[PDB]
């Protein structure tokens, strides 16, 4: 059972990561690892005690498309183990080194990371921050999708782009729901579509902000790459409505994922 | 947390194990999955019971050379779900579609197994059933061990199971293993020297003991200690501390074995010592 993880057993090397919410490192524990080092340091309980059941909804993901948690520290510091993971983020293919994709592969990188979210949602889960960082293109074919633990560890800004409007209007208590999470995925949709961030011709951050919360602004479908299926365009215009129960849910969107992808290399 | 899948949420289909203690079939949930199903027809709790504890078994696996175990169901059948790999078992690669390897690959995919194999043990997990079919490839280029799972409870079910699987790998079986001398022959070691076939199946591209068709014969005579795979089939580019820590990892007396986190330092050694 309990995965603690004994220190001394962890070997930390080079790093990664920023911010707060840790530093991520690659590792060594039983071959190379990542782990993401909370640094907030010495607690110190009920702080320790929210961590571990922070833990406890790790624990219960298992599946290929999402990021393998394989244990945690508590005694050098606070921190979660994972796989480590060959190849770059999607956020890196697409707009850091451009990676073109043939358009059957991005059909099936969403298809997987639908794939995850169908998942993570079938076991209440809800990520709170889908976006191309954090979905991993390991050994750049398979999906994983992480940072989607440790919300509540933060309840105890530049994500702004696949923020739903219910959420982008620091509007109510949780904004968050699934549907919150399926337009997110909308905003990756539509990334891999036009192999870029939305809105890039607004120099203002506040003023997306106001309009996207408003219904005024919304991305700009009509920047889909001609050999993308007309089906898909259809999907992202689902899943970026406005009202949040006009979004499909996930089981529904990767049914269209799936029959749209199977008409398009015949 | 609990992982039991309720009913009629899986799509079985395409039938694959063989096997008569119960059937793999190529499954649907949340994606391609894989179903074995163990078809011992209908318990009996409380055999019940003792296949909850197996899966306990189970969820203590988390790595990335370990099959992921992905849930299991007792409602229709029972049942144990776990990621399906694409790409084939090592067994199908070495020995059904002839598949060669380049050298740094091979020696690849005996780390990977020496990785998996290492955390399995440091999670006093005995494999019990190492070979190269429980070896799976994934995307043909990451290892993953599988069918170490339901010991117990194969271990006592009325069936042929409880024979065909103890034939079904007397190549791969250690001498103190195969001389069933008492209760509890299988170690860290005889997973060690099972491993140790493995090596010799990558290096040779063969099965030990090709050359002697009489089955009952290589019982009795690797029992004994007359017979051991034949190292000098190992093909000539072979590092020859590969074909050392092969020799190092078949030793008759079980006690004379390497364990993984040792075997993973010599196989990661003669990494680095070939590309470059
Ligand atoms: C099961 C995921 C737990 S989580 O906290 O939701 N996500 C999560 C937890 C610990 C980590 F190190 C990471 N990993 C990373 O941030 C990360 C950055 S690069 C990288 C990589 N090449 N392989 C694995 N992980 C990472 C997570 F994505
Ligand atoms: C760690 C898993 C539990 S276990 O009992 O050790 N192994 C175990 C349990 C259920 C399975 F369907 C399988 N899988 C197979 O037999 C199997 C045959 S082909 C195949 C494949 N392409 N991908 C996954 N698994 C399999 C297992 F290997």
């Amino acid at each position: 059972d309990d995965w603690e993880i004994p220190d001394g057993q962890i070997t930390v090397g080079q790093r990664i990561g920023s911010g707060s919410f840790g530093t991520v490192y690659k590792g060594k524990w039983h071959g190379d690892v990542a782990v993401k080092m909370l640094n907030v340091t010495a607690p110190t309980p009920q702080q320790l005690q929210a961590f571990k059941n922070e833990v406890g909804v790790l624990r219960k993901t298992r599946h290929v498309n999402i990021l393998l948690f394989m244990g945690y520290s508590t005694k050098p510091q606070l921190a979660i183990v994972t796989q480590w993971c060959e190849g770059s983020s999607l956020y890196h293919h697409l707009h850091i080194i451009e990676t073109k994709f043939e358009m059957i592969k991005l059909i099936d990188i969403a298809r997987q990371t639908a794939q995850g979210m169908d998942y993570l949602h079938a076991k209440s889960i809800i990520h709170r921050d889908l976006k191309s960082n954090n979905i991993f293109l390991h050994e750049d074919l398979t999906v994983k999708i992480g940072d989607f633990g440790l919300a509540t560890v933060k309840s105890r800004s530049g994500s702004i782009l696949w923020m739903a409007p219910e959420v982008i209007r620091m509007q109510d208590k949780n904004p968050y729901s699934f549907q919150s999470d399926v337009y997110a995925f909308g905003i990756v949709l539509y990334e891999l579509m036009t192999g870029q961030l939305p809105y890039s011709n607004i120099n203002n951050r506040d003023q997306i902000i106001f309009m996207v919360g408003r219904g005024y602004l919304s991305p700009d479908l009509s920047k889909v790459r001609s050999n993308c299926p007309k089906a898909m365009k259809r999907l992202m215009a689902e899943c970026l409505k406005k009202k949040r129960d006009e979004r499909p849910l996930f089981p529904q969107i990767l049914a269209s994922i799936e029959l749209l992808a199977r008409s398009l290399p015949k």
